[PDB]
């Protein structure tokens, strides 16, 4: 029993880690096969970085420009070019530690672990959320660009964040792999401010199934609801629509539990209307969204890693 | 900015698990040098565990007994010992993979990473702290017993947990790696409880550092204290008393902020008699005391391993 924010395995990835300096600019970069990707403004001074012209600062560079550090050795760059926000540099070595991997966009809601690194190494790993307003709740200092969000399935890694900037609030923001933002962001140090977020309905549910799972069930009601009227009391309160295929997607955990996803929509209804009234839920004070269903039931069935 | 509960990185432990099975039980090891180590009730049938004679049952086994699989390999058993509440299994061949370690036994109040582990595979990492009642609040399963707890420091892996089971209430209880117990506990199948925990007060405070980094400044008032009149007050809503010791490690975030620690002091206080009115710090409704100042300054400064 027991419920706690749990992160992947982050071994498959600390392998992958590299650091990458141009200038006098360093930061973090992903190894794979024999590619470095990292952020693009790797090329840029601090000068550079209030309004770069990425094509321009990056044709005068060339291959040796970029110095490439895989722990206590040099990789050759032999080749770079842009893909959108992120710079891909072939180095002369494939990485022989790269895993089974996929580059994948994830949908708003999605989780996935974050590693934390510094001049290509390690400080940390945590678990994040992919928010409604295409920000994620991270913790970034200086030379944490090129840090990666990802997800485990068995054996293969699907890395979905590239980590690039932090925006008012101390709240963060970067790309697939592809480079392509999430959100309406750019990597400019211009003004710029997320959207107004909003809850992850279908993952505070799965949350409070992960709470009856562990007998923590003091907010269970007798009632159930319709999958419309409920969707107007979470409209009230910054929650997201619930969806059929939401509904779906809980569906092992309430065949699981016992208790059908439009019942616990109802007992959801009431903590929304009512509060928690200075009670806990699995030792939480606020209702918590940055559990997937998947995340419940890889944490309490044991799902591992190869 | 931000901060978030951020566990260490996990690859160089994931390294050194492995699977060990006895008979029909099956539970994780962790394999350094030429020796596993593992909870002895690996011994045990689930009749054993109500009333085991652990030195009886390991008599009437032999080394070919125990099955020990790192990945798709055996690991053929050569000799084995019993040290207090862990088996040591002598292997033929050594881990190449054994990073540079240490066995600690750590103190309430400190924290550590967790691999929780199944049949010898990573599940997932998370950060845990050694309660005052000597329980930790973990996430574990049937078949999670030999994962470990452990802190880095640099290139260096101090292992300080290895798990053993679950009290009422869903926490958790286990030894150091000399097999040892913290608290009171058994490792046999009988009514167990955990005395009364307390808030880890010196942990609270470092995390309102945190909070004062981050910019979330709304609770500091403009009073001071003393040591005696805070411990007064502390003392009746259940927080550990704070030394001078506590008050010495906290010296680096005073210093960092410009904020003495009696002066945190005043304004702990005054969230313990007046509580929070609704309002939150660094996104959480409850005072959270599972980040040491250390933790603290590794996350704030960025410190990354080896
Ligand atoms: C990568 N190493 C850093 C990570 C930052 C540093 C502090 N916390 C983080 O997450 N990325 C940057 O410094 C990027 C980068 C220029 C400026 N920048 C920012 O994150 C800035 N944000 C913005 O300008 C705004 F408002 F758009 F969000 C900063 C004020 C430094 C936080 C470029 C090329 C966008
Ligand atoms: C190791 N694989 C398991 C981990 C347990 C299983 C469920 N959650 C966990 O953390 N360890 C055990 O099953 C140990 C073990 C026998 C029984 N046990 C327990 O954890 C039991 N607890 C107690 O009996 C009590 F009350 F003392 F805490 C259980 C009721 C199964 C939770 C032995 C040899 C102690």
């Amino acid at each position: 029993s027991g419920f706690r924010k749990m992160a992947f395995p982050s071994g498959k990835v600390e392998s992958c880690m590299v650091q990458v300096t141009c200038g006098t600019t360093t930061l973090n970069g992903l190894w794979l096969d024999d590619v470095v990707y990292c952020p693009r403004h790797v090329i840029c001074t601090s000068e550079d970085m209030l309004n770069p012209n990425y094509e321009d600062l990056l044709i005068r560079k060339s291959n040796h420009n970029f110095l490439v550090q895989a722990g206590n050795v040099q990789l050759r760059v032999i080749g770079h070019s842009m893909q959108n926000c992120v710079l891909k540099l072939k180095v002369d070595t494939a990485n022989p530690k790269t895993p089974k991997y996929k580059f994948v966009r994830i949908q708003p809601g999605q989780t996935f672990s974050v590693l934390a690194c510094y001049n290509g190494s390690p400080s940390g790993v945590y678990q994040c959320a992919m928010r409604p307003n295409f920000t994620i709740k991270g913790s970034f200092l200086n030379g944490s660009c090129g840090s990666v969000g990802f997800n485990i399935d068995y054996d293969c890694v699907s890395f979905c964040y590239m980590h690039h900037m932090e925006l008012p609030t101390g709240v963060h923001a970067g790309t697939d792999l592809e480079g392509n933002f999430y959100g309406p962001f750019v990597d400019r140090q211009t003004a710029q401010a997320a959207g107004t977020d909003t809850t992850i309905t279908v993952n505070v549910l799965a949350w409070l199934y992960a709470a009856v799972i562990n007998g923590d069930r003091w907010f269970l009601n007798r009632f159930t609801t319709t999958l419309n009227d409920f969707n107007l009391v979470a409209m009230k309160y910054n929650y997201e629509p619930l969806t059929q295929d939401h509904v779906d997607i809980l569906g092992p955990l309430s065949a699981q539990t016992g208790i059908a996803v439009l019942d616990m929509c109802a007992s959801l209804k009431e903590l929304l209307q009512n509060g928690m009234n200075g009670r806990t839920i699995l030792g939480s004070a606020l209702l918590e969204d940055e559990f997937t269903p998947f995340d419940v039931v890889r944490q309490c069935s044991g799902v591992t890693f190869q």
